[PDB]
């Protein structure tokens, strides 16, 4: 259960930081819109509150589980990590 929700939260998170570094990537962050930098606010604040979601479930989960559902998690965490990386690359123009 917690770990399908594990899952479900960072491939949402990972998702919506993806949508703000494309956003970054297309538009020039300085040059943005009011209207884009207000989506990308939601966004962050919305991935936020998704990664505490996480941080709540992590601990409800028992020792041992399957490794392969495990990696499964890890690996959608890792990427969450990787688009967050991205998005902050593309936020302070350094990409």
């Amino acid at each position: 259960e917690q770990i399908g929700k594990l899952r479900s939260e960072l491939e949402m998170v990972s998702g919506n930081v993806r949508v703000m570094s494309e956003m970054l990537t297309e538009l020039v962050p300085t040059q943005a819109e009011p209207a884009d930098l207000e989506l990308l606010q939601e966004l962050n604040r919305t991935c936020r509150a998704m990664q505490q979601r996480v941080l709540e479930l992590i601990p409800q989960i028992a020792n041992e589980q399957l490794t392969e559902e495990l990696l499964i998690v890890n690996d959608n965490l890792n990427n969450v990590f990787l688009r967050h990386e991205r998005f902050e690359r593309f936020r302070t123009g350094q990409t």
